[PDB]
């Protein structure tokens, strides 16, 4: 049974990854092990450089407290001038895989707001509305009249960043 | 070795799945990650009999197959928050699977799209056997399986169970539209 | 000067849903798509499985002498039986039919009775205030992608000649 | 009677991942989709994330002001940057822009040296036809646990985002 560490412990990012390598690879025993390491990047990134390094050394953490495992997942969501997305990083003992996911644009009145250093997800509450957001489950399901969830978003970025191992010969280590 | 410790684990319920076919395991992993995303669970296969034939020939006996799984499992291994049962069958020319999905008190249900079979396949009916013999060993390895070779790759017999799996769970979804 | 597919239904949702499937499947050729309205024969609302695919063969072999000519005609119809609805595909050509019945799913309770007292689009829309699957799957589901699945299963012979003949 | 969508582009395969974004979102709408051929005036094969966005926003810049009076033009650039390949998806009405750029996909070194046009080197490596009949490179590298078409239609979707909420997005 072969052990994944997951470096968040966010029920959903866990779940996400649950449902990536239960998809990708149906015929294997995983166990899945969500950690709590920190990224040494802001609790917000705020650009496509430092969002990626988040994942990237929550990755390296993970593998520093918790060697052995045969993957390591980060998935660091974060923003860039009007847009959301999150970095997918995976790594096993030899080789990398990594995905940004599909990029959200935000309303002006959003991008307003982070200007004056507010946290995203209460400003798309203030936006949105808190429960608006928390029924039609999230914001990206609002948005789309429910044709994508972030959930979805991230299940696509998440198998792109398994390719390297869905495709050894193409990836060498 | 130098995983965290069990007891620093988050605690989390069960859920048991009436097979120990990994690819069973893994369909019901990937549909209550789906469904629930912010809750999760331990999923467990156990062995236990269906009590019907290893290859259900009718509707009815492949539903049986799928509850009978989910009756034994909570039997002879009590204690989870969710049962599942998950049995593939063919009734003339046709193949699906039954999915069952049973809480304490509550039973959700729903049979996959059915699929046309050859009628070679039919007529030498072990049906893997056979869809090896048809199609070639090989072929069916490299499309996924049957479906995904008779429809070049659309869809496979996972994204099949898949869908038939999430609308098992809708009396979960929707307590207050399901009376238990 | 192209090539027509008939749907047996002038349901838009129906229209798209064969036009998706079709896209998917082959997606370098091209048809001209058309919804036609013909009768099924059964009730307005099929209360078996067997009913349900009755009607969606009668009205694919009506639009066939309505309407000769197409490469491709479609019949898609929804049913009950017991507590669960699911939907039949049947596609013809001149030589061949495929078909595939929808992942079945239970109703709720006080659908299937308010049902069983006379449509079903106006009991959901009471009841909860993407269609039916949408709304109880909370949208991890849709109607249209139960459907497509279907209608690719129903396009295998189709798709397989050497093995459906 | 029916309104025009122009897409800046004449590869079938962009005008129908246009198509079939515009009937997911708008179920019960019509359009005539026209693909057109218009300069990007940035490289043939753009290497930067810069650079693709602004292939894509020139597209629908000179669609309009070829072809003007549609309801919407949609402009769909490859690009690459790093070992990195995805898509800008640029939508515009006369009114209102939404974009998305489509998740990005590792390319194989043996592709990336090759470059040192990317459909060439792909159909070079994997085969023009595997290409064609199995979903593109993505299709291939995911082991059709996704496809081009799959990749590109969620990016659309979150591209169309204003014009399904324009108490949010407004023009101005």
């Amino acid at each position: 049974m072969r052990k994944i560490i997951i470096a968040s412990q966010n029920p959903a990012k866990v779940n996400a990854v649950r449902s990536a390598f239960s998809t990708v690879f149906p015929d294997q025993e995983w166990e899945f092990i969500g950690v709590s390491v920190p990224s040494e990047v802001a609790d917000q990134p705020m650009s496509d450089e430092e969002t990626k390094q988040g994942a990237l050394n929550r990755v390296r953490n993970a593998k520093q407290r918790h060697p052995g495992a045969e993957y390591y997942v980060g998935l660091e969501a974060g923003i860039e001038e009007n847009k959301t997305f999150a970095w997918m990083i995976v790594e096993s003992d030899q080789q990398r895989g990594e995905s940004r996911s599909a990029c959200l644009m935000l309303p002006p009145l959003v991008l307003e707001r982070l200007r004056q250093a507010k946290e995203l997800g209460d400003v798309m509450d203030e936006v949105f509305g808190t429960e608006n957001i928390k029924q039609k489950g999230g914001a990206i399901g609002l948005l789309t009249r429910h044709h994508l969830t972030r959930s979805t978003v991230y299940h696509q970025a998440l198998i792109l960043a398994l390719i390297p191992f869905i495709n050894p010969e193409h990836y060498p280590s």
